């Protein structure tokens, strides 16, 4: 008789998504994120998932490993991977999108009390990330996903880096696509990323939330009005100059001064003088009481 291999008992990994059942619906945003239906039964009843893939393979693999081990109410859920060298990150899908799409469409529903509750949830997610010794480096309203009218989640970890044990910051090398208008002075000047640098980005995200992500009131729009919109390659040094002078984004319309003061504590020039996420949580909780 012909010799063959004994078949070992097959086990199913719920985090392993087969390419043949992962069916594309549409692009969500750009590296790119797509809405897919994982449909192993082929009858359009499968679960909708968000799929992150490459248009850098090493960076995607590191991102997958970070997200796989993060478990928090305000952090988007990892679901698994789809493997070819190629890899796709599979996450839960949030149909409301980010604060960038949701806030302009739901102003009537989202009052100051709800905005402060979203602010608390962003801080809780960020404080959990910091407790795991990570710096996010991309905290912006476009990366805050809306689970429901009552809950937001940090939804992308593409620039997330680990801070070495007993060290205070991570030094960046690849910075060409940096979101400079959300960056603290130490990031712009020395490419040094502290947990306090994410606190700075939070202050900017809080400004966006309070303006309902209005494009005319965006941090880029406002800073470009303050420094000049036609400076090209000179834009960042003009931005650094402005921040050194003590100039900050103005108080959002209808934002009470006590909320604006918490926001300004995120924007102290020196990282050591900035508020912590825990102190922000306490400040917002005192305003909600
Ligand atoms: C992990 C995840 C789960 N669920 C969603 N949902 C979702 C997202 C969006 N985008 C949010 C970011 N915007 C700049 C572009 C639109 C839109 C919809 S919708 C309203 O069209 O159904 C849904 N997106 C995810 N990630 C994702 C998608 C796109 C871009 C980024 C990076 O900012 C992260």
């Amino acid at each position: 008789d012909i010799v063959s291999e004994k078949k070992p008992a097959t086990e199913v990994d719920p985090t392993h998504f087969e390419k043949r059942f992962l069916k594309r619906i549409r692009d969500l945003g750009e590296g790119k994120v797509e809405l897919c239906r994982y449909d192993p039964e082929g009858d359009n009843t499968g679960e909708q998932v968000a799929v992150k893939s490459l248009k850098h393979i090493a960076d995607l693999k590191k991102e997958i490993e970070i997200l796989r081990n993060l478990y928090h109410e305000n952090i988007v859920k990892y679901k698994g991977i789809c493997t070819e060298n190629g890899i796709k990150l599979i996450m839960e899908f949030l149909p409301s999108g980010s604060l960038k799409e949701y806030l302009p469409k739901n102003k009537n529903k989202i009052n100051l009390k709800q905005q402060l509750k979203y602010a608390v949830q962003i801080c809780k997610g960020m404080d959990y990330l910091g407790s795991r010794q990570y710096v996010h480096r991309d905290l912006a309203a476009r990366n805050v996903l809306v689970e429901s009218e009552h809950q937001v989640k940090i939804g992308d970890f593409g620039l997330t880096k680990a801070i070495e044990t007993d060290k205070e910051y991570y030094t960046v090398k690849d910075d060409r696509d940096s979101p400079v208008f959300w960056y603290a002075p130490e990031c712009l000047m020395q490419s040094k990323f502290y947990i306090a640098s994410d606190v700075w980005s939070f202050g900017v995200t809080l400004h966006e939330l309070l303006t309902y992500c209005d494009s005319d009131s965006s941090p880029m729009a406002l800073f470009l009005k303050m420094i000049g919109p036609t400076h090209g390659q000179m834009t960042v040094t003009r931005l650094v100059n402005t921040l050194k002078e003590g100039k900050r984004l103005p108080c959002p319309p209808n934002c009470p001064d006590e909320v604006y003061q918490l926001m300004r504590k995120c924007w102290e020039f020196q990282p050591s003088n900035r508020t912590s996420f825990q102190n922000l949580i306490e400040g917002f909780e005192a305003l909600l009481k």
